């Protein structure tokens, strides 16, 4: 039981950290997508003014 | 020990799933980052053309 509970603890800690990493990466994805959309809009406006 | 092993299996499956999510989300992060880099390079070229 000592080994089994130690394995349980390590697996649970790893899964929780992985979930936190997933949430952080997803919010990073949405942030970077917003920045990309703003950059594309700026590019379009600049090209029109250039022409 | 039986319950501990079952929870170990569940936790390791969930952690592997979240690790795959991490891999996918980091791939998306890098790809959108590259697209944003291209967009900002285009923006810099556009400002140069404005000048």
């Amino acid at each position: 039981l000592k080994d089994a509970q130690e394995k349980l603890e390590l697996a649970e800690k790893k899964a929780t950290d992985a979930e936190a990493d997933v949430a952080s990466l997803n919010r990073r994805i949405q942030l970077v997508e917003e920045e990309l959309d703003r950059a594309q809009e700026r590019l379009a406006t600049a090209l029109q003014k250039l022409e």
